[PDB]
């Protein structure tokens, strides 16, 4: 319960709501709400180890409070209240026996999903070479004017927040 480490099966049907608030393109929220990835996830202390498996892909992620965030700013991270902050967003989080539940606040937005135990089934690797190729698209099209979004940043428990740099 206090330690939500585990393995938990994360659809991008069930963050729907999450990537509209984004304001990400009609083909990015389809994209992700047709991909489905298994989350690993080690709490030790107050830091969040995630490892990612999507398709063909192996994504590592850190959470940490002050953790750097690319955009086009810093994570707030509090363990003891299990809520995590940036920008806009905010996030809370309480594992159970039905596996692992975060609501995401923001300004017009207030979406619940809990994500279930276990390993997912394994999809396509080439819609997430092509998940991922638009995310990168998207990114660099919005320059010319948000988060640098990862695609583990939306296939995750804890979205859209993905620390560390555009490499592994
Ligand atoms: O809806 N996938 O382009
Ligand atoms: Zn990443």
């Amino acid at each position: 319960i206090s330690d939500i480490s585990g393995s938990y099966v994360v659809p991008g049907t069930a963050l729907q709501p999450l990537y509209q608030a984004l304001d990400l393109p009609a083909e990015i929220v389809a994209r992700a709400g047709r991909l489905t990835a298994t989350v690993k996830v080690s709490q030790v202390d107050g830091r969040i180890d995630c490892e990612t498996l999507l398709g063909n892909k192996t994504f590592r992620t850190s959470f940490v409070d002050g953790a750097v965030l690319e955009t086009n700013h810093n994570l707030s991270f509090d363990a003891s209240q299990s809520t995590m902050a940036a920008g806009p967003f905010s996030l809370t989080y309480a594992a159970s026996a039905a596996g692992l539940e975060v609501r995401y606040v923001a300004a017009g937005l207030d979406h619940r999903a809990v994500f279930a135990p276990g390993v997912s089934p394994r999809s396509a690797p080439g819609e997430v070479t092509a998940f991922c190729s638009a995310l990168y698209r998207f990114n660099r099209e919005a320059q010319r004017l948000n988060f640098w979004f990862h695609p583990e940043g939306l296939l995750g428990p804890f979205a859209p927040f993905s620390p560390g740099h555009v490499w592994e």
